[PDB]
């Protein structure tokens, strides 16, 4: 034993969802309000999950991004993905597709730890079922956790479900 298990996550999906303001809520416990774009960023945080003491590596994608060799080269390090859309937009759910192949791809496998979230539980306007969420997951065979990073609703949830599918997979 030399130290903490670490884990590497990534955190993908389309503009504007709030995959940003989940990752400050949870580093910080602080809700950003405003939007500024993101182009990669990297964070660092030590948890106990399960009674297990754990290093989370976390990585903060671009939502609008045409095709990079530097992106793949960033999201073939991950361990496990949070594929997050937003349940006020339904162009953002039905990108979900698209992350999940692209994730696939770059892996070269099937069976990729991933967790969906469904972002904003908070609005008014939801466009999104939670039963047609939980319908794409079953079809992928992961779990789907619904959050607000304004109330802090699952955002410790999404992330501490991710590592738990890594180490299924591990094991
Ligand atoms: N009401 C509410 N607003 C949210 C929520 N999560 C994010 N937002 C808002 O949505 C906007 C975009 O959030 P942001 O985290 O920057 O999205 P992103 O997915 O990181 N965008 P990009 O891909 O361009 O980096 C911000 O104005 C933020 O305050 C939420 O759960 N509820
Ligand atoms: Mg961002």
């Amino acid at each position: 034993f030399q130290g903490m298990t670490e884990y590497k996550l990534v955190v993908v999906g389309a503009g504007g969802v709030g995959k940003s303001a989940l990752t400050i809520q949870l580093i910080q416990n602080h809700f950003v309000d405003e939007y500024d774009p993101t182009i990669e960023d990297s964070y660092r945080k030590q948890v106990v999950i399960d009674g297990e003491t754990c290093l989370l590596d976390i990585l903060d994608t671009a939502g609008h991004e045409e095709y990079s060799a530097m992106r793949d080269q960033y999201m073939r390090t991950g361990e496990g993905f949070l594929c997050v859309f937003a349940i006020n937009n339904t162009k953002s759910f039905e990108d979900i597709h698209h992350y999940r192949e692209q994730i696939k791809r770059v892996k070269d496998s099937e069976d990729v730890p991933m967790v969906l979230v469904g972002n904003k539980c908070d609005l008014p306007s939801r466009t999104v079922d939670t039963k047609q969420a939980q319908d794409l997951a079953r079809s992928y065979g992961i779990p789907f956790i619904e959050t607000s990073a304004k109330t802090r609703q699952g955002v410790d949830d999404a992330f501490y479900t991710l590592v738990r599918e890594i180490r299924k997979h591990k094991e």
